[PDB]
């Protein structure tokens, strides 16, 4: 059995971002109360710091209302972001990175206020939904005094033991996604990952783009499978790119047809998505959402699409304008509905706590 | 692997009720449009019956519009019910079995039309949440002709490998749930499931509860340990009876505490809804629910109680009379918000379909 087995909570960096994905993913988006200030961020960061040393360990939480949901924590992390707004209710402006602001507009967007911004962020991550709904709770109940809900985004991924470690595994529009990705371990992922500039309470953090993009499955039904394909660069039951035969074959963005076209279309996914340099890629480490359905039959789902990266201006906004500017064939049957911009800092130690560095 | 194992589709029995529960449920419930009869209801059946038969096996559904998610079946499992309204639309009153009607009220109700009633149950259950996901498109893909969808509740177990197999489970109240059912393959289980009297086709069959159960929470966070264990007569951790040891001893409705009055309290929850004749048990299947959160942290949890039975009127309706007129100490923090109740037909072979017995 696998519920007693656990990601540990101190290190130089948070858990929940090199950690292999876990099954199931709670993205809590919290808005500071009008009283809370430095002192009050302090105490709730406290609170929450040892919720998640004691949870994620299997340990019940200081006033635990549900003691034996603790047990088996099934890999449980919790990962902590700090909105914009977070440094301004702090009196700590001068220490929020440059590139920590709302994303420029893009021509695709279509954003929601209940799926944007927001101060804090708690991201709760489990390969068990009862642990997690548990974590959850706890979460809510400590900080709930100093802060309201502003959205709580449900994702998930293959339960456990369904695929191999290091499998890709499909989304909703049943392709293959995560195939090109920094991979920790390596001294890319850490140069693409970790913050070695700006403010010095953020080295060892990093930041997180949140996008909750809808997928219009409706439509994604009616398209022609060739086109399908097409629009993203590479097959759907292979994986591979139209270029190449298996999945990790590396996509030739220069070859053509027999009549001179690309072969991997100017503006597919992965061409204006793809960056050359491996120390300026971005962890993608996205949640599917499925949500409901009209009494005619239509569906609510979609990606969670979270990305990470020392660098938002560098790493994120570069590669969103040229999907958007470039006319990415997959914006047909995808739509950004939410937004949200976090400083991810750095881990603690026991006597520490997350966000120490920053509000201390 | 967890991905690879299957269920049997075909058999004496319809999968997903001896199935033992799997960690992923969706229970749609289904309204007919005005056109569809019993000729169309034939047609949706065997067309239902063809996208379960190759879906649980890991192949793709006919047209399916994401065959690439169809492989890794997960334990998938379907479970069709027809609602009283279904017979009139089929021109078979007289195949109604006489207890297939809406449950009276109880004092405790808090019913909403938007978890109620419906005329076509399609349950859904799955070992991994992106597998139901896509059964639950192909299921609407072939039902939105003939169909609305009336409600959509999803719920959740431990995941795959969590626990060892057969082991009790926790809901999201920490309690132990489960531990007093009929065991499939046993005589008992068979007695009190499968339906032996009434009309012809629905023996083999079983009639289904499910009953939406809205959990109170907060209330709940406020109460003491001791008060919680008192209001159900069991203890938490252990889950064994307040007059016992272990999860499997049989309560001693007899013993008393040191002031003489009853150890498990006259209106505690396991006194009321317990039946001394394992053949007139019910087989619960539960699963819990979580689903999004106030902004001043107010949760929205609990548990879609599906409860088996042959006959409604003997060994539903009575106990849940019990708990209702006896005051159930449990009912403090619990209210059900929906109800539902199907009979499910037998189950069908390779030449067969689900419901052919009554619409063939
Ligand atoms: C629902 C929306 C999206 C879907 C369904 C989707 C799907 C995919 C797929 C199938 C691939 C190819 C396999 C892989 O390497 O993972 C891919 C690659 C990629 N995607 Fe997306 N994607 C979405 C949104 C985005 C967005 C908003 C970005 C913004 C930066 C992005 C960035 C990337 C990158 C950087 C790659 C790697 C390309 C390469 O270098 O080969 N994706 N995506
Ligand atoms: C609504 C939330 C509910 C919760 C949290 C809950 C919880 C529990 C718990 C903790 C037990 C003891 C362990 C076990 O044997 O499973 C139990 C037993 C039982 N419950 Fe419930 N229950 C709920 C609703 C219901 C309802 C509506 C019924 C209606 C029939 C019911 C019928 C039973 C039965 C028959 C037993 C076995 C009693 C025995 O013979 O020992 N439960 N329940």
């Amino acid at each position: 059995t696998t519920g007693t087995a656990t990601e540990p909570f101190h290190g130089p960096h948070q858990a929940g971002i090199a950690t292999p994905p876990q099954a199931h993913a709670v993205f809590l988006g919290l808005d500071l109360r009008k009283g809370t200030g430095r002192k009050e961020l302090g105490r709730l960061m406290r609170l929450l710091t040892d919720d998640a040393r004691r949870l994620t360990q299997g340990r019940p939480a200081l006033a635990d209302p549900e003691p034996d949901l603790a047990p088996l924590p099934s890999r449980l992390t919790f990962t902590f972001g700090f909105g914009p707004g977070l440094f301004k209710a702090a009196g700590l402006e001068k220490q929020r990175p440059e590139g920590l602001r709302p994303l420029p507009p893009f021509k695709v967007d279509r954003l929601e206020d209940r799926w944007s911004g927001g101060d804090l962020l708690v991201q709760i991550c489990c390969d068990d939904p009862i642990t997690l709904a548990h974590a959850l709770r706890m979460t809510v109940k400590d900080a709930r005094a100093f802060t309201r809900v502003r959205w709580v985004q449900r994702g998930f991924r293959r339960s456990p033991g369904v695929q191999s470690s290091g499998a890709t595994q499909r989304n909703l529009m049943g392709q293959l996604d995560g195939t090109v990705n920094p991979v920790p371990g390596t001294a890319d992922f850490d140069q693409a990952v970790w913050v070695q500039d700006g403010p010095e309470w953020l080295r060892g953090g990093t930041t997180l783009v949140l996008r909750r993009i809808r997928m219009e499955l409706e439509k994604w039904d009616e398209a022609d499978p060739a086109g399908k394909e097409f629009a993203v660069g590479r097959r759907l039951t292979s994986g591979a790119p139209l270029t190449g035969r298996h999945e990790h074959d590396h996509p030739d963005f220069d070859a053509v047809d027999s009549a001179g076209f690309p072969v991997i279309a100017e503006n597919a996914h992965i061409r204006l998505a793809h960056v050359d340099s491996p120390r300026l890629r971005m962890l993608r480490r996205p949640y599917n959402y499925d949500e409901g359905l009209t009494a005619d039959g239509r569906s609510d789902a979609g990606l969670l699409f979270a990305a990470y990266q020392a660098d938002i201006d560098r790493q994120f906004i570069p590669v969103q304008r040229r999907l958007d500017e470039g006319g990415d064939l997959l914006n047909l049957w995808t739509t950004p509905i939410g937004s949200a911009v976090f400083a991810i800092p750095p881990g603690c130690d026991e006597n520490g706590w997350i966000g120490q560095g920053l509000l201390g």
